[PDB]
RNA sequence: GGCGGC
DNA sequence: GCCGCCAACATA
């Protein structure tokens, strides 16, 4: 039911901070390192994109990197298809859970995947928070949670704020969960 | 990105 | 240099 020229907006309204970052990085750089391609792609699949859309969404954005639209089908295409289970063993991979994102494959320079509340240093996170126009009160309330390593909670806090609600009404532990709950209130 | 093949 | 095959796991 979801369309491609709608994502940019969705990223702002329903994507959790992690997917939002990964999306912006993809539009700015017209590319993403493996770690981000994994987390983001499975997420996009989890929200609704079909294999036809996925291949289009990614090819389109990668041509702007000015690389061979052929050098794309060479490497990147096969892997996208294997994500939707259309290659090899044929496994329709479930998107990443928060705990996984938070405790594994920590990000390094050049990477944008991972969990902002966990992998972005307090000072950079603050700037992002502000960039999303989050009230300095909640920003402060988030940083606290972050300091107590309650990353997922801090993200729930972010939910409640960007949706103007008192209680998100669920415990967060999967990015696409954040998405759906958002879609519930907006759509 | 890793592993694997030439 | 060409290429194949993987990983995940919430979820009402
Ligand atoms: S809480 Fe889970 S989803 Fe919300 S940002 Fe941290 S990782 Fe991505
Ligand atoms: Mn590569």
């Amino acid at each position: 039911k979801i369309s491609l020229d709608q994502i940019d907006l969705l990223s702002t309204k329903s994507f959790p901070p992690c997917m939002r970052q990964l999306h912006k990085a993809l539009r700015e750089n017209h590319h993403l390192r493996h770690g981000g391609r994994m987390q983001y792609g499975l997420f996009l699949k989890g929200i609704g994109l079909t294999l036809e859309q996925a291949l289009q969404f990614w090819k389109q954005e990668f041509i702007k990197g000015k690389m061979d639209p052929d050098k794309f089908d060479k490497g990147y295409s096969y892997n996208i298809r294997h994500s939707f289970g259309k290659e090899g063993k044929r496994t329709d991979y479930t998107p990443f859970s928060c705990l996984k994102i938070i405790l594994s494959n920590p990000p390094s320079q050049g990477d944008y995947h991972g969990c902002p509340f966990r992998h972005s240093d307090p000072e950079l996170l603050k700037q992002k928070l502000q960039s999303y126009k989050i009230s300095p009160g909640g920003i402060s309330q988030i940083l606290d949670l972050v300091k107590g390593t309650h990353y997922q909670v801090a993200c729930q806090k972010y939910f409640e704020m960007i949706h103007n609600v008192d209680d998100c009404g669920f415990s967060l532990n999967h990015p696409n969960q954040f998405f759906c709950e958002s879609q519930r209130i907006l759509n």
